[PDB]
C-alpha cells in the first residue's frame, strides 16, 4: 500500500451526522460488501455484488473509498490502497461505529 497519493486533496470533512457501517446500498438496497465514498459520503455496493460504487467514481470522478468490510481505503486513479495521516480520523470514526 502506498503512503500518499495525490488524490488525498479530494477527502472532504465527515459530516456531523457521523458514519454508519450498516448502511444499505443507495442503488440497489444490498446489505452485503458496501464502500462509503470519502468525497460526499454516499454509500453504494462493491464490484462482487452490482458494483454501484465503480459506477458512482465513473459518474462523479470522486477518487477515494473506505470498506465498510474491513476499513481498507482505495484510490480508483491509482488502482491501489492507501494509508495516510489525512485518514485516520474518519477511520477511527468507522472503528467505533463497527466494533
Ligand atoms: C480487502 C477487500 O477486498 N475489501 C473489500 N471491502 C469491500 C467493501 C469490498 S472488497
Ligand atoms: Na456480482
Ligand atoms: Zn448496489
Ligand atoms: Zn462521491
Ligand atoms: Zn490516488
Amino acid at each position: 500500500p502506498l503512503p500518499w497519493c495525490p488524490h488525498l486533496v479530494a477527502v472532504c470533512p465527515i459530516p456531523a451526522a457521523g458514519l454508519d457501517v450498516t448502511q444499505p446500498c443507495g442503488d440497489c438496497g444490498t446489505i452485503q460488501e458496501n464502500w462509503v465514498c470519502l468525497s460526499c459520503y454516499q454509500v453504494y455496493c462493491g464490484r462482487y455484488i452490482n458494483g454501484h460504487m465503480l459506477q458512482h467514481h465513473g459518474n462523479s470522478g470522486h477518487p477515494l473509498v473506505l470498506s465498510y468490510i474491513d476499513l481498507s481505503a482505495w484510490c480508483y486513479y491509482c488502482q491501489a490502497y492507501v494509508h495516510h495521516q489525512a485518514l485516520l480520523d474518519v477511520k477511527n470514526i468507522a472503528h467505533q461505529n463497527k466494533f
